[PDB]
């Protein structure tokens, strides 16, 4: 087991050898932080993203040692420790050719080793926030619960949405009524915000369901995620909500876009107000009417909106069935499309020897964070873990590595918590 020396020395040497967009970036990064030139930044970043004064300031922290780094596809965090003991996390989310979309240097998200469950529970627990975990293996027969906090409580589940965008998906590819390599058109009307990459491509840009679909889940696309709903309608997404497990499908309907929440949650308030006002009938009638190019930008989120039905809400109940559907899903198409689509991003590093097969997915809103997986082992034991959190300020959940890691602390204690 890596001693303190050992385990920064072994982060060290895997940064500097990691030869990929994340290594690439990550070491950029920390020569940021490390050295003593606005094209090369330019360069590094997304086209469409101050920041001298913001490195300014975070050299001033210095001077940096890495102690871990934790690449994961186009997520990335490095845990350096700076003078007296401090402690930082530089965190980075990639864009798909490997340029740089958000970089932060935070103080250290901090998440103790897991032995029991109330360890989960006693360092997750947050006064202001709603938590809720839920843990099970998946039997024939039923679910055999491992722990349970909460998961019949409805709550806000940001992109957890598009699980169920995805069983939708797969039914009309089942029926025929759509095909994996059908092309879907980029209007701007479709383009919705980040996360995601695929609202940089040009108008009229042609991609095929396909990789829409990819990109929808594994970059949890927004706008990818929009033109699967724009193409299937709103009334196959939500007349599948009954069929792919779910306790109210009236608190997601209308099933709303991603370009809808933006474009309502922190838009117009009058419009909201509307909405608060409005019956099924009056919300249908006022999303036709908001139908056009988004005006709100990713700069005007911050208050919260879930509580007023701006979001996609679940219980942990819910979320087992859309995981429990997909894997059924996938077992059913030969092709192994959906598969790979479901497994392209685990949302932590794995461990592969153990387990054969992982699906992810999490959520995030302003007050909202989740994170779920699906993991089954190679002789074909299934286990399903559903973390969520909901605030009335942003600023009580953070960023979202407290609680992927507190979901990455249990899986690495699986034998103790899960498969005991
Ligand atoms: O895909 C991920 O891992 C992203 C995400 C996407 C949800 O919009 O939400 C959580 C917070 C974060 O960085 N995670
Ligand atoms: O393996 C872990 O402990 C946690 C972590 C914690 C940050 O120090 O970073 C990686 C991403 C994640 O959830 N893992």
């Amino acid at each position: 087991v890596p001693t303190p020396a050992e385990a920064a020395l072994a982060a060290q040497t895997a940064l500097a050898a990691d030869d990929s967009p994340m290594g690439d970036a990550a070491r950029w990064a920390m020569g940021l932080l490390t050295s003593s030139r606005p094209e090369d930044v330019a360069a590094r970043f997304i086209p469409t993203f101050n920041f001298a004064e913001t490195v300014r300031e975070w050299r001033s922290k210095g001077p940096f040692t890495v102690r871990a780094y934790h690449p994961v596809a186009h997520k990335g965090w490095v845990v350096l420790s700076a003078p007296a003991g401090v402690r930082y996390i530089l965190s980075l989310t990639l864009d798909s050719s490997g340029l740089i979309r958000i970089l932060t240097l935070k103080p250290e998200t901090v998440i103790p080793d897991m032995v029991t469950w109330n360890d989960v529970e006693e360092t997750l627990h947050t006064p202001g926030v709603q938590h809720s975990v839920y843990a099970v293996r998946l039997t024939p027969d039923g679910h055999e619960v491992l722990h349970a906090s909460a998961p019949e409580r409805p709550m806000p589940t940001g992109a957890a949405y598009k699980l169920y965008l995805m069983r939708a998906l797969v039914a009309e590819i089942e029926k025929g009524t759509v095909g994996w390599d059908e092309i879907l058109t980029l209007t701007p009307e479709l383009r919705s915000l980040p996360t995601g990459d695929m609202q940089d491509l040009p108008d009229g840009t042609r991609v095929t369901v396909r990789e829409t679909a990819h990109k929808m889940i594994a970059l949890s696309d927004n706008t990818g995620a929009d033109l699967v709903a724009d193409r299937l309608g709103r009334e196959v997404v939500e007349r599948s909500l009954a069929a792919a497990g779910h306790h109210d499908p009236s608190l997601m309907r209308p099933f709303l876009t991603s370009h809808e929440v933006f474009e309502l949650g922190w838009g117009d308030p009058e419009r909201r107000a509307e909405w608060v006002r409005q019956d099924e009938a009056g919300r249908r009638e006022l999303l036709e009417k908001m139908a056009g190019v988004m005006t709100v930008r990713g700069s005007d989120l911050g208050a919260t909106v879930h509580q007023l039905g701006i979001d996609w809400h679940m219980d942990a109940f819910d979320v087992v069935r859309v995981l429990e559907g997909l894997l059924q899903d996938s077992g059913r198409d030969t092709s192994g499309t959906v598969e790979e689509i479901l497994t392209a991003y685990p949302g932590l590093l794995i461990d592969e020897e153990r387990w054969r097969r992982v699906y992810f997915k999490a959520g995030s809103s302003p007050g909202v964070m989740m994170f779920c997986w699906l993991l089954q082992d190679h002789a074909g034991i299934s286990y399903v873990l559903v973390l969520r959190q909901s605030a009335d300020e942003q600023r009580l959940i953070g960023d979202g590595l407290f609680l992927r890691g507190i979901g990455a602390k249990i899986i690495e204690a699986e034998a103790k918590l899960l498969s005991s």
